[PDB]
């Protein structure tokens, strides 16, 4: 009997969500398992760039999924959520799927992961659904659910991805308490529905889940807007990323463009592309554009006719309003424990340690996730 591992993300869950609003079912899952109550997570803070970073251990320059809209100059590939499925983009690193599905007599299996749906080193889950927003949380929790228990050689390694709280936080933001407190019990019940769906198959005792998210969520607004229209003609570049983090490409001197941006609003920090901070982890791929925009947290970079978001993340990944929250069940997990922090690289190492899998090498430090762990010493 080896070891299993189901990984669950619901989108851009903030980490102090968990204080604002009641989740009896997360809380009984937590209650027998472990919370780590706020996870640092990567620049910049969007959805393919953590999902990645969570199932590789690596910063965003080192595995290269750098934005959820990203142009490549040199081949003139073009990136974006719905376009994604070029194995070009993912196969700068090797995510544990791949790792796992390698192993003799063993399975990955995937309900709705970013990249899951795309061959990445030739290699593909042996179970795996095509992305489509539209199929129901039941469908993708039965499933995934199903494979885990049933499959032949055994499922060892699942993932399963929901695209809530995100999505109503942008439509809402996440300081409208009265709208959120109704998107965030409907994740309760959902994670209550995970637990039931465990029990019924006998899985709730042996396998280990872990249950987590890429990101949080920050309030904007009409008075912390940013038009580049105002500050710069079109004709001097191409936009590859708008907001928080916009991507510019100069079409002319990039000098020229730099001093344009530099003097735009005191509520950005511009950087050419060797000046992003080293904190960041954010420089060292052909990917990244010669010229970031960074907005403060809450303030929204628009074009002319951008539509309205108020709830938005992409910013600075030391901000608590970006950080998601992770916590854990199963016989590799302690029982009663809560820990402050872990970095969302630290994820990787954590989780090929319980699948007995050897780690491509990468950026997290596995000493942060003992205290987790039942079989580790815990300083
Ligand atoms: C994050 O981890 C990656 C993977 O080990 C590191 O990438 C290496 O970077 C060194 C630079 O010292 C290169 O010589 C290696 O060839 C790289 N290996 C791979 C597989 O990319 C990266 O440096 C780490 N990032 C930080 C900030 O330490
Ligand atoms: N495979 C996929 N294809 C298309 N869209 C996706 C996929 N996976 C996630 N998404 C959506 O893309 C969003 C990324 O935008 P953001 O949340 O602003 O980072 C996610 O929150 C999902 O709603
Ligand atoms: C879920 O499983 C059913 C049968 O168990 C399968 O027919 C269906 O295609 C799956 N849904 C997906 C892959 O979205
Ligand atoms: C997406 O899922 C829904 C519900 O299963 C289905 O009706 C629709 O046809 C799917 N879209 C595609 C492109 O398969
Ligand atoms: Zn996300
Ligand atoms: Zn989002």
């Amino acid at each position: 009997l080896p070891p299993k591992l189901l990984l669950v993300s619901f989108d851009g869950f903030r980490a102090d969500y968990l204080k604002n609003y009641e989740f009896p079912h997360l809380q009984n899952f937590i209650k027998e398992g472990v919370l780590v109550e706020h996870v640092k997570n990567v620049f910049i803070t969007k959805t393919f760039p953590n999902h990645y970073s969570i199932v590789t251990g690596l910063y965003e320059e080192s595995h290269g999924i750098v934005a959820n809209s990203m142009y490549d100059a040199v081949t003139k590939k073009h990136f974006s959520d719905s376009n994604d499925k070029d194995p070009f983009w993912w196969n700068e690193a090797v995510p544990i799927w791949v790792t796992n599905q390698l192993q003799e007599n063993r399975s990955s299996a995937a309900a709705m992961w970013p990249g899951t749906d795309v061959p990445i080193h030739d290699t593909i889950s042996s179970y795996f659904m095509n992305y489509n927003s539209s199929v129901s949380f039941e469908e993708r929790l039965n499933n995934i659910t199903m494979w885990l228990n049933n499959s032949n050689p055994p499922v060892t390694f699942a993932t399963l991805y929901w695209e809530e709280p995100d999505a109503s936080g942008h439509k809402y933001g996440p300081e409208d308490k009265e709208n959120m407190s109704r998107v965030l019990k409907k994740i309760d019940d959902l994670i209550g529905d995970l637990v039931q769906r465990l029990k019924m198959l006998g899985l709730w005792e042996n396998l280990n889940v872990i249950i987590t998210s890429d990101h949080g969520m920050t309030q904007c607004s009409q008075d912390r807007l940013i038009n580049l229209d105002s500050c710069i003609d079109h004709s001097y570049y191409t936009l590859i990323d708008l907001s928080p983090v916009a991507a510019i490409l100069p079409k002319i001197n990039r000098t020229e463009v730099y001093n344009k941006l530099k003097n735009c609003s005191p509520h950005m920090n511009v950087y050419l592309k060797e000046d992003i901070p080293n904190r960041f982890y954010y420089q060292h791929n052909d990917r990244i554009q010669p010229i970031i925009l960074v907005a403060d947290e809450g303030w929204t970079i628009v074009l002319n006719e951008s539509s309205q978001k108020l709830g938005d993340h992409g910013y600075d990944n030391s901000l608590p309003s970006m950080h998601p929250f992770l916590a854990a069940h199963g016989p590799a997990f302690h029982k009663g424990y809560k820990h402050s922090t872990i970095n969302i690289v630290d994820i990787y190492p954590m989780m090929c340690h319980i699948l007995g899998l050897k780690p491509h090498p990468n950026n997290g430090t596995f000493g942060h996730t003992k205290c987790l762990l039942v079989d580790q010493w815990c300083i």
